[PDB]
């Protein structure tokens, strides 16, 4: 689980919304696995706006942060899983480490800020679905 609050706007995982999220809707994409809300208090999360490759993620699995690389958004075919289907995903990145479903939400953040969230993983492999592309999260 996890969010990025920003301004007024709360990004979560798309599979992870909540009702509340779905009835204060501003904007969802099911290739991106992207979901964001409107909030009544401001949050505190800045977006990084840059194409950093290197970072740190959150891991709840593990109760850590690690350092990670990372590949640049692109289109991947995913997993088919037993929970879901298999499909392409966009905007997604990968790295070596460690993910569990459940870590899904965890925030990857460079020097510049935000870059995204857990969304995909497995077999050593991590994925993370970018927002430094949706620059209306910065504003109204
Ligand atoms: C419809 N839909 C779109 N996206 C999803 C979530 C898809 N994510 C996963 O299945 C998953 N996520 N992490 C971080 C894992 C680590 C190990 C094994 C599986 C996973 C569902
Ligand atoms: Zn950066």
């Amino acid at each position: 689980s996890g969010a990025i609050y920003v301004g007024n706007y709360r990004v979560v995982n798309r599979h992870l919304a909540t009702h509340n999220d779905w009835a204060n809707l501003v904007w969802e994409d099911s290739s991106r696995d992207l979901l964001v809300s409107s909030t009544t208090a401001q949050g505190c999360d800045t977006i990084a706006r840059c194409d950093c490759q290197t970072g740190v993620y959150y891991c709840s699995s593990r109760r850590k942060h690690y350092p990670v690389s990372f590949s640049k958004p692109s289109l991947i075919f995913v997993e088919a899983s037993e929970y879901y289907p298999a499909r392409y995903q966009s905007h997604l990145m990968l790295a070596v480490g460690h993910s569990e479903p459940g870590d899904c939400g965890g925030i990857l953040r460079c020097q510049h800020g935000v870059v995204g969230i857990v969304s995909t993983g497995g077999n050593g492999l991590v994925g993370f679905a970018d927002v430094r592309d949706l620059l209306w999260l910065d504003e109204e």
